[PDB]
């Protein structure tokens, strides 16, 4: 009948209320974030006199324990900041709230998949994807400090949030997914549009995984439309191999889900398995970004920025980040060094 005196619901989330007052600090305006951890809220702070957003976790130990998880990533990683030069979400503090721990975070604007809707999914400027890929580099070279030494493991689009709406400049958000390095506990990781080849070859994984998310949601960004958009792992495989053929044999012979997706013919070489799809590697990124052809769908033919010198630097940048083999695949300080940058 009542969950957590009248305060909690079916699904152990706070019934949020508008106007409610907490601790005799925080005024809650609206709830504006969801998911599987719990709920999101705007509220303004008396004490710092400055909009806060809230994420209230579920009153349950499963959640509870996933959001201590967070914290620590959190406070490690803005321990090693202050400046905020490195564009994560800063964690401001927690708290213990009528059995629900709740993050304070500084008030983000909206995130990358609503500025995609606002496009129509037509996408953004390569000027302005630039922006975002330079910080999101930045904040990756971050990730790769060796004390943190931090996997985000499900970047996309709406974990991606502009710190004002009036400007280009980003934050991350949602860590409860990621794992410093370790060893292999988990496998079924990551969104399936930005799920690396590893992952879903079922292969060991490192910070690399997080550069190919980058990579697909940069030409997501700009095209308006997700890269590799599978209804399922051999649908999002498949929709890959289109673009760049088929893995290398040395990468095929290890993977433990090879067969999910591929066959060994008798020669010891590997061919796709029928279930539809373009040829290995004919669908060339070249052509999706459109170099030659004024960019996407023509969108932007005679534009600043929008050159076939430009494009072919973005292009470039991209099949590095986009590389099968994780241990070639761009590092985060050496895409900062590429000309697509200058
Ligand atoms: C949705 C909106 O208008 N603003 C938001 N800002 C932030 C900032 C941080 C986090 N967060 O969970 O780390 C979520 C949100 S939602």
């Amino acid at each position: 009948k009542v969950y957590n005196d009248g305060y909690d619901d079916d699904n152990y989330d706070y019934i949020v209320k508008n106007g409610e007052k907490w601790m005799d600090r925080y005024e809650i305006d609206s709830l504006i974030g969801k998911g599987s951890f719990g709920q999101v809220v705007k509220a303004y702070d008396r004490v710092e006199q400055e909009w806060v957003a809230i994420k209230i976790i579920k009153n349950k130990k499963a959640f509870l324990n996933q959001a201590q998880i967070e914290v620590r990533l959190l406070e490690l990683m803005n321990k090693h900041d202050t400046e905020m030069k490195y564009y994560i979400v800063h964690l401001k503090r927690h708290f213990m709230f009528r059995n629900h721990l709740c993050l304070v975070f500084e008030m983000l604007s909206y995130n990358l998949y609503d500025l995609l809707r606002n496009t129509n999914f037509r996408g953004v400027s390569l000027n302005l994807t630039r922006k975002f890929a330079q910080q999101m580099c930045t904040a990756l070279l971050f990730l790769a400090t060796p004390e943190l030494s931090i996997i985000h493991c499900d970047l996309k689009p709406e974990n991606i949030l502009l710190c004002n709406p009036k400007r280009s400049a980003i934050k991350i958000v949602d860590f409860g997914s990621s794992c410093q390095l370790g060893q292999r506990i988990y496998q079924y990781i990551q969104s399936r549009f930005y799920r690396s080849p590893e992952v879903l070859l079922g292969m060991p994984y490192d910070l690399a995984i997080d550069m190919w998310s980058l990579g697909c949601i940069l030409v997501e960004m700009h095209t308006g439309e997700p890269l590799f958009s599978g209804a399922n792992e051999v649908d999002q495989m498949n929709k890959i191999v289109e673009v760049l053929g088929i893995p290398p044999a040395h990468i095929l012979d290890q993977a433990p889900k090879a067969r999910k997706f591929f066959e060994k013919l008798p020669d010891g070489t590997w061919n796709l398995k029928k279930t539809e799809y373009k040829p290995p590697g004919t669908r060339k990124l070249h052509n999706i970004l459109g170099v030659e052809t004024g960019g996407p769908g023509g969108r932007r033919a005679g534009e600043s920025g929008h050159t076939v010198a430009d494009y072919l630097k973005f292009k470039d940048l991209i099949l590095r980040m986009l590389d099968y083999d994780p241990k070639t695949r761009i590092q985060p300080y050496y895409a900062l060094q590429h000309s697509f940058f200058k």
